């Protein structure tokens, strides 16, 4: 679990969005595993606007942060799960690191701010849904 709180927006994994997220929907994209809902309170976070390919992510299954080198946002094949059929997920960045399903939502940050959230994993890999291209989150 986990979310990004920026301005009057909450960014979560689309597959973990609650009834309240869907009732306050601003934007969602199944191909990116992202959903953004509106909030009444001002958020605590800042979004990176950069091309960093190194950062640190929070791994809830280890209660620890890990440093990672990650690929540029791309279209990556993701096998079927209980939440989605087998498909290509876009804007996804992979890195070598530990993850378990419950780790989705953990934030990846660089020196400039929030880069994305944990969205996929398996066999020593971890995938992050990028949010750096969503410029409207800042306005
Ligand atoms: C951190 S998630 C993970 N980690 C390790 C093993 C397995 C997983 N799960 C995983 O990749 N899923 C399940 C949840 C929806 C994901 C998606 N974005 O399509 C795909
Ligand atoms: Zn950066």
């Amino acid at each position: 679990s986990g979310a990004i709180y920026v301005g009057n927006y909450r960014v979560v994994n689309r597959h973990l969005a609650t009834h309240n997220d869907w009732a306050n929907l601003v934007w969602e994209d199944s191909s990116r595993d992202l959903l953004v809902s509106s909030t009444t309170a001002q958020g605590c976070d800042t979004i990176a606007r950069c091309d960093c390919q190194t950062g640190v992510y929070y791994c809830s299954s280890r209660r620890k942060h890990y440093p990672v080198s990650f690929s540029k946002p791309s279209l990556i094949f993701v096998e079927a799960s209980e939440y989605y059929p087998a498909r290509y997920q876009s804007h996804l960045m992979l890195a070598v690191g530990h993850s378990e399903p419950g780790d989705c939502g953990g934030i990846l940050r660089c020196q400039h701010g929030v880069v994305g959230i944990v969205s996929t994993g398996g066999n020593g890999l971890v995938g992050f849904a990028d949010v750096r291209d969503l410029l409207w989150l800042d306005e």
